[PDB]
C-alpha cells in the first residue's frame, strides 16, 4: 500500500567542538573561533528559527545557516557557544515541541 | 549477500509543520536567510512541499507582506514584514489551508 | 535489510462540494458567485491538469483555480455541474489512472 | 531501525489530453494545442532524458520540463503527441530499464 | 479515527541512479534544461543528494564539460561539451565515486 | 494505516585506511604523497566537520578534504596515525552520538 509521510520535527544533534583549529576552521569556511557549534534540524526550515534563538541566548555568530540541509553552524567562545546550543535545543522544545537530543562535546586537545 | 531492493509508493501528507513568527530577527540573521531586515521573518513549511505558491499567496493577500523566498521542491516559505503583518499573514495562511484546502495545521507559534 | 526505492504513489485526497457557497465566499475563493465551487487536491500536483480536463469534459463548469505544480483545483458552475464533475473527474482518476480515492464531500448552508 | 532509501527509476503516467481547450492551456502556461501530453518521472532529472527522446519522436514542442517534480509536458496534433508519449516511455524502457506505465488518454469532447 | 504517526529515522543510500549522455540534444531542449546548446549534456542523479558537488568536480577534472548546474539539494548534476568530452566526464566521475566512495554505480547509458 | 514522520538517521558508511596509496594514488586523490589516506562517509552529511575534529584530535593527521555538506572527509599522515584516527573517529561517532557503524576496510599494495 501507498506510505503517507511528513517531516518530523527533530533536533538530530547540537555538538560543542572545542578549538578545532585553523585547517578545520578553513575547510568549512568558518572563523577560527575558540568553538564551533553544529545543529542538524528537521524540518529544514528549523535553521533560520534556530538561528535567531542561539544568536539572542549568547554572543555568538553565525556560521553559516542551510534551510535545505537543516544546518545551523556557529561560532565563538567555547562558554558562548555551549550556553546558545544548551538554550536553542531547549527553546525548540519549549516553543514547538521539538523531539531533543543531547547536548555532546568534542574537548580542546 | 547485497540488500534486498523493494519499490515503495510514496504520497506526501497534506500538513503545515512550522508558522513561526521571528521577531526582531536583526541584521546578522536577516542577512544569513538572505532577506531584507524587517521587524518580523514569517517561516513556514508546507508538505507536499508544492503547497508553498498558494501559502505564498494566501499570506500576500492576509496582511502588508512580502515574499523572502517560496520553494515549492522544499516547502519552505518564508516572509518579512512588521510584526503585526507577519502575525496575521501566518494565521490566515494556515486558517485558509484548512478550511478550504483541508489541510492538518500546526499552532502558530512565536519568537 | 532492504533498500527502499521511492516512487510516487497516484492519490486523489480531496473532491469537495460547496453547494451555494454565496457571494461572500466566492470572492474569498477568487471565483464568480456561482452555484457551486468544487475543490480537488491530488499528488502528484502536476497531475492537476489531468483532473481540469477530465472536469471539464465532463459537465459544464470552468477552472477556478489551476497551475502547473500545486496539485490543487478549484472549478465552478451549477451544482449539478459540478457534482458530476467531481464525480467523473474522481472515477477517471481511478479507473484511467489507478489514483487511490477519497470520498466526494458537500457542504450546503 | 534506520531505512535505507534511493529513487527507483519509474514512469509513473503518460497520458495524453485531447484538445485541452483555451482555459486549461493558459492555466498552465502552454500552447492551446490539439493534445497536450504529460509524464510523470522518477528521479525527477528523468524529465530531461524524456524531453530529448519526445523531440526527437514526433512533431512536438515542449510545453515546461521540470527537473524538481519529474514532470514533463509536451504539446502538438493529437497524433503527434501520442508517438512522443509512445516513443518516450518505451525509450526510457530500452535504454534505461524504467519500469512502465500504460499510454493513457483522454479523447476529445 | 485519526492516522496514528509514527517517527521513523531515514538514511539515503549511496547510489548513482543516472549517467546519461544526451546527444546532440539541440536548441529547443538545451533552453528547456537552462543550458547553452552544446554537442551533449550530460544528466546524473546522486544519493544523497549531496555527491553532485564531489561529482560536479570529477567530471571537471575528467574532460574539457562545463557545469550546466549542479544541485546539491535534488542531487542532480548536468554536464555540457562535446559528445566525447561529456561521455569521458560521466565514465569518470561514476568510475571515480565507485573506486573512492563505494557508490552503487548505474550503467552509462546515452541518447 | 500510519503517517510516517520521516528524521534523517546517523550513520557512517565508509571507514576506509588505504596504506601506502604512492605517488600517484595520492596525486588523483589530491592529497601529499603519504604514508596512508583515510576516507570517511557519513550522514547527515554536514556532520562532516564532527569526524574531522575527532580525527584531528585522535593522531597526527591533516584533512586532504572536507566541506560544509558533501559528508566526505578524507586525512591523510602515517599509517598508524590513520588507523589511530579512523578507529578513534568510529569509536567517537558511535560513543558520543549514536551513530550506526560500519566496519574499518583497509588497501594495501
Ligand atoms: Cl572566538
Ligand atoms: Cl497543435
Amino acid at each position: 500500500i501507498i506510505q503517507e509521510f511528513v517531516p518530523g520535527k527533530q533536533v538530530t544533534l547540537a555538538h560543542l567542538i572545542a578549538h578545532p583549529g585553523e585547517e578545520l576552521a578553513k575547510k568549512i569556511g568558518v572563523p577560527d573561533a575558540g568553538a564551533i557549534g553544529i545543529m542538524t534540524l528537521t524540518p529544514g526550515e528549523t535553521a533560520m528559527i534556530a538561528g535567531d534563538l542561539a544568536l539572542k541566548a549568547a554572543d555568538v555568530h553565525i556560521g553559516f545557516l542551510d534551510r535545505f540541509s537543516g544546518a545551523l553552524v556557529i561560532y565563538g567562545s567555547v562558554g558562548a557557544v555551549e550556553e546558545a546550543l544548551s538554550q536553542t535545543v531547549s527553546g525548540l522544545g519549549r516553543l514547538l515541541n521539538y523531539t531533543l537530543c543531547e547536548m555532546t562535546k568534542s574537548l580542546e586537545h
